[PDB]
């Protein structure tokens, strides 16, 4: 169906208007989203406008990037959530990052299901 994947990523990586950007806010919307109990050891939520992020699927708003995936042309603002310590189980142990940049996804019939990571994993 031609939802699935493009619903799974809203509920996923999409919030339009977060309160704070900081810790407090990361381990408060982690939990709620259900990420917890074992939590994800890292999560980033994009804001913002939601035709502009499908947008990036085609070539108005993407480009080819890798081997089959897309990068925006235009810059967004993130949060990435990393979970730290070294227990998985609650209270899970998030740190915060905010950021504005491009980002990378994965798209499917012109929707975008899958928001990659591996450049929020900046060492």
């Amino acid at each position: 169906q031609d939802n699935s994947r493009y619903t799974h990523f809203l509920t996923q990586a999409y919030d339009a208007k977060p309160q704070g950007r900081d810790d407090r806010y990361c381990e408060s919307i982690m939990r709620r989203r259900g990420l917890t109990s074992p939590c994800k050891d890292i999560n980033t939520f994009i804001h913002g406008n939601k035709r502009s992020i499908k947008a990036i699927c085609e070539n108005k708003n993407g480009n080819p990037h890798r081997e089959n995936l897309r990068i925006s042309k235009s810059s967004f603002q993130v949060t990435t959530c990393k979970l730290h310590g070294g227990s998985p189980w609650p209270p899970c142990q998030y740190r915060a990052t905010a950021g504005f940049r491009n980002v990378v996804v994965a798209c499917e019939n012109g929707l975008p299901v899958h928001l990659d990571q591996s450049i929020f994993r900046r060492p």
